[PDB]
């Protein structure tokens, strides 16, 4: 009724007030008091925190969730605005029909091989030290400021520590070196996330300094071997804030998006600098035949506060994807995708719309791979409507950090060899690892190990969806197995916990849902 305008005229003035900060700083003050109450971390760790987000936070909430039309419309109703914060929305696919289902058949005798190396999660913190309190309050430890073990306790060890804390450099640095045995490579793919987890005290400044910092130690040591990187989540500050292309200004992501243009010019064409530039994604041709896409999967991030905003399709990012899936389809021509945040942790709507697209061109796919978890871990692609048949798998290589509790490891793919008629296909994959507890021991030397392969250790035929499918089941059956993956999926270092049932099942629930908040993936797990 009359309540209608009261609204719109009382937000507009409350988002005219957030305008002056000491009324956002008292805003941001109630924050940081929950901060504590919560125990999200040390009030030190809350203060420098709050203060780096409640400028942003408060910016998107003035012109999305407490926006006059949006807000009424929830309140009141239809009637008086209208509420589409995490609103639903669709994808148009092309009117070109789907040709009947393919598989790619397997390489001939003597065909080639190329090896492609997968770097994700590195997260370097600057700060770490050696003999500082791994056991520390604050979210992240081993470093200035961590403190130092009480009561003569064991300090963070050289190389890395098992424990809440990313890596010093040299230990990246030694990940490196000891690729020989690992290569030759083709090719390389790295997901992001290279700054460490000290988000309450990162500066641009600090982070483009681990930009450029890291890029010239990899280009350094690859040389010609081209690297195709995609955005992490840790890489802007502050950390999970994605502004769509449509925001402008210094609180735009230009900052962040020109910097890594000029640190990876020398790996990438004209075209795809100019669509990273814009919003954080690009493709190219890396081989003859094949065609890869890298995803800024920060416009299907939960944690982008700026999809309050508008949650549909950031950047235009899908119709981007699907105009270039469709061209290699015309072509004939096969597909990598990689980005960080694989597609079964997006945003509902987001991972929906993204399944769909998969099962259409899952012909056209030769590959996905993914990081953030960093966890060795897959995601199984079935049939939209009735999710009987796999069509699709995606990897989730696992982390080079500790973070947390790990071993370093990284990721080498076996593929189909450059060739005309190639699949560009996986044909299987290799984890290295390095044993901290030998190389952190007195006198002891890293020493960089295969910890295992995928088809010897687990046995399958291929690494087509439906070797993997079968795999899974066989977990839920035997348990002497699983313990085996479990083993692998922690690189090396499980925990102590043993993995109940329940764990089990949420662990191989896991490897089903590709796609957001859908049980019915799960369904055959437990009835
Ligand atoms: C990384 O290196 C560490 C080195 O400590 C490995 O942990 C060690 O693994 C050995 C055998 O795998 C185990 O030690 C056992 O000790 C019993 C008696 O305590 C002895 O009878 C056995 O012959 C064996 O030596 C134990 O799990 C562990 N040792 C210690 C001192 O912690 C670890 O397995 C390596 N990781 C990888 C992935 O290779
Ligand atoms: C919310 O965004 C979607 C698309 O994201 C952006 O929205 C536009 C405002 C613009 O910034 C685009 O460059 C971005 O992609 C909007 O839906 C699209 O709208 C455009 C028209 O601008 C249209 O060509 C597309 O077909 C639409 N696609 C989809 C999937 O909706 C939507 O209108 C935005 N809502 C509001 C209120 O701005
Ligand atoms: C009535 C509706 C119930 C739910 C509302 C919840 C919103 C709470 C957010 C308040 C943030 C505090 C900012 C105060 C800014 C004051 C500006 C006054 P001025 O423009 O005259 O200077
Ligand atoms: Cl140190
Ligand atoms: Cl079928
Ligand atoms: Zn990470
Ligand atoms: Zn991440």
């Amino acid at each position: 009724n009359l309540t209608c305008p009261a609204c719109k005229v009382l937000f507009t003035a409350l988002n005219h007030g957030l305008k002056k900060e000491p009324n956002v700083a008292r805003v941001g003050s109630v924050a940081i008091k929950i901060c504590k109450m919560l125990n999200i971390a040390p009030l030190d760790v809350c203060q420098s925190a709050v203060h780096l987000f409640e400028d942003d936070v408060v910016e998107v909430w003035t012109r999305s969730v407490l926006s006059p039309s949006e807000a009424c419309g929830l309140l009141l109703g239809s009637s008086c605005g209208h509420w589409d914060i995490f609103s639903t929305w669709n994808i148009s696919l092309p009117s070109v029909p789907k040709p009947p289902p393919k598989p790619p058949s397997p390489p001939a005798p003597g065909a080639p091989v190329s090896r492609v190396l997968f770097l994700t999660d590195l997260h370097w913190d600057h700060e770490y030290l050696e003999g500082t309190d791994p056991y520390c309050a604050d979210p992240l430890c081993c470093r200035r400021g961590s403190g130092w073990p009480p009561n003569s306790q064991k300090g963070a060890g050289f190389w890395g520590e098992y424990s809440k804390c990313d890596l010093p450099l040299r230990t990246l640095e030694s990940l490196l070196k000891g690729l020989g045995p690992a290569g030759p490579f083709e090719m390389v793919y790295w997901t992001g996330d290279i700054p460490a987890h000290d988000v309450w005290q990162q500066s641009r400044q600090d982070q483009l300094r681990a930009l450029t910092t890291i890029t010239d130690l990899v280009r350094k040591f690859l040389g010609p071997v081209p690297v195709y990187p995609a955005v992490g989540n840790h890489e802007s500050t502050p950390v999970n804030g994605f502004p769509p292309p449509f925001i402008k200004g210094n609180q735009s992501s230009q900052w962040l998006y020109e910097a890594m243009a000029k640190a990876w010019e020398p790996w990438l064409p004209a075209d795809a600098l100019h669509t990273l530039r814009i919003g954080g994604f690009y493709a190219l041709t890396p081989r003859p035949g094949l065609r890869l896409i890298s995803l800024n999967m920060n416009f299907c991030s939960r944690e982008n506060f700026w999809l309050l905003i508008n949650s549909t399709d950031p950047a235009g990012q899908l119709q981007w994807l699907v105009e270039e899936l469709q061209a290699a389809e015309n072509r004939g021509d096969k597909v990598h995708i990689i980005g960080h945040i694989p597609p079964g942790h997006c945003l509902k709507s987001w991972s929906w719309n993204y399944y769909k697209i998969i099962a259409r061109y899952e012909n056209t796919l030769a590959g996905q791979f993914f990081g953030h978890t960093h966890v060795d871990e897959f995601e199984i692609f079935y049939d939209e409507e009735t999710l009987s048949r796999p069509l699709a798998v995606a990897f989730l290589a696992p982390s080079a950090t500790t973070f947390i509790n790990l071993n370093p490891g990284y990721r080498v793919y076996q593929i189909d060899g450059n060739y005309p008629g190639s699949s560009h296909v996986v044909l299987d994959h290799e984890t290295y690892i390095l044993n901290l507890t030998q190389a952190n021991a007195a006198g002891g030397t890293p020493s960089w190990k295969r910890l295992y392969r995928a088809r010897e250790t687990y046995g399958l035929p291929d690494a087509m969806p439906a070797s993997w499918h079968n795999l899974v089941y066989r977990m839920r059956d035997d348990e002497q197995l699983f313990q085996t993956f479990w083993f692998l999926y922690h690189k090396g270092h499980p925990p102590s916990e043993p993995c109940g049932t329940p764990c089990r099942l949420a662990t191989l629930c896991a490897q089903l849902s590709a796609r957001a908040d859908s049980p019915a993936l799960c369904r055959h797990l437990m009835p």
